[PDB]
């Protein structure tokens, strides 16, 4: 009776959001990579669920939440281990090949990448802008895990993966890095083990020009989901650890000033029981494009009915 | 890609509509039947579809329109026989037992009767208000087709929400329903005919009909399209009907009212005469249909149209 995604609660509003998305991308003519002007600053938070009686709480969770990935990551102590920070919750995402974009898109705007705007922005970037430095950073991280001109063809293959051909090719770590530079906003992927886990910082941008709240994605079994906060004393933050999270595609200069880069690109605070954490953004989506308030109203209406 | 009901285009808005529905029912203290204060005046029209290329037009029709009933009624010359009046179109409706209410509800507001507000209003009426006159009118129409007290108590039990999740509803329930809506209903298809809200003076009623289609135990709304003209916005009150032009049945009249039948039609509907093909060839009557008057805050059609516009750009 409740729908299986936030956006289905007001498909007209979701269309409005998805129409605004491509007009907000700025394409420089001088080789600077294309990027969002405004909409990268938006962040979604789930509504509170604890005021509903446990049985009907369960009906909401089954509808919206990806309980498989939520359990895998909680059990392994990657997700919601720290009692002093807010609970994060995994929303369902389509496994059609474009889940990285569906996940990232949901995190910011509450809609998936159904019109392939994020996916095509990735591809367009990699085909039309200077990728010399991305290729370099990629080659350097690849060599760390291990003499020939076979490097050039893997790179051209990674560009072809970004396209919309065959329903779509999956996307690996370098695409996430490129994507955070399109969004001028860092991405943190929490996972098992699956080298995808870690922090992607928009290093082709000075920190002052970037949004200093991360996009938090969960990842398991080739599947990305957004890990959003709930609106309810605990601090709004994601732990960056005790062993540090991997910070991806650094050069060796940047790798030496790693902690300072984190401080520049995220807002780092120290948490009690000393380990660091990044501040998370508050829900700032205006009503005109806030799908969560619409879904909450379906829930409120269905709850009155549920009760006697 | 496109959803299978108008309401799925903005479920939040449909919830708003369905929350407003029960608060608009007024329950008199003096025995008058309970009735809608405002929302019975609303009428829904489909958006134009002919500007889309035929293949993509077909995707919209398959999504929204009940093509089985549309074809059955057109083929038999009951629906859209008259070239001078606007085309009517059958929207899909659930066959869960409460289709009369789903159909009527869709016609006015673009949502089905998922919360059983119309269904419960019917039942509540028949259990709690004086039904002496409804029973009389029923007995009289029943005898014309041929233990009375037990059939009547059975018809009240049919109106409830018990024990095909719900019991089906027959002609008397449609009559009682138009008196709750203070608005007449026309069913095109013995269920076929005109139900007038005769427990109300015409001055207190909405004089545009609700037009439903009916075939194989199934009710659907027959809504108009938003068009350019020149054709008149109206529904014919006669059949083409094999040989000869023949008036629609007007239901549950007493014999006084049955003698002033034409004047009752003029009181409760807005009757106009249409130019008849041939012109001694001469005018048969039709009832004016309402224009789309649902304000934006509760207009699901404008929302569905915007999904279509967006999906059409992509289609191309």
């Amino acid at each position: 009776v409740l729908p299986q995604a936030l956006y289905l609660s007001n498909m007209r509003k979701a269309v409005k959001i998805r129409e605004r998305t491509p007009e907000d991308i700025f394409k420089p003519t001088n080789g600077i990579i294309h990027h969002f002007k405004t909409m990268h600053r938006y962040t979604l938070e789930m509504f509170r669920t604890c005021q509903f009686c446990p049985q009907f709480r369960e009906i909401i969770h089954k509808a919206l939440i990806d309980r498989n990935i939520q359990a895998t990551l909680e059990s392994q102590k990657k997700l919601n281990w720290c009692r002093e920070v807010r609970k994060l919750v995994a929303l369902k995402t389509n496994g059609d090949g474009n889940c990285l974009m569906h996940a990232t898109s949901q995190y910011m705007w509450g809609v998936q990448d159904t019109d392939l705007v994020l996916r095509k922005a990735l591809f367009s970037t990699l085909k039309e802008t200077d990728t010399r430095n991305f290729k370099f950073r990629w080659q350097l991280e690849s060599l760390k895990s291990q003499d020939t001109r076979n490097w050039n063809d893997e790179w051209d293959n990674l560009i072809k993966m970004a396209s919309t051909d065959t329903q779509y090719n999956s996307l690996e770590e370098i695409h996430i890095f490129v994507l955070c530079n399109i969004l001028r906003r860092p991405i943190i992927v929490i996972s098992d083990k699956l080298k995808v886990g870690g922090i992607y910082l928009p290093l082709h941008w000075p920190a002052q020009e970037c949004y200093r709240y991360p996009i938090v994605l969960g990842y398991d079994s080739h599947h990305f989901v957004p890990l959003v906060t709930l609106k309810d004393p605990e601090i709004r933050a994601v732990p960056l650890v005790f062993e540090d999270l991997k910070v991806h595609f650094l050069t060796d200069p940047e790798n030496e000033m790693k902690e300072k880069l984190l401080k520049e690109y995220l807002m780092v605070i120290e948490i009690p029981v000393l380990n660091n954490a990044a501040k998370l953004d508050e829900a700032n989506l205006p009503k005109e494009i806030n799908l969560v308030d619409d879904y909450f109203e379906l829930v409120q209406h269905e709850y009155k009915k549920w009760q006697e």
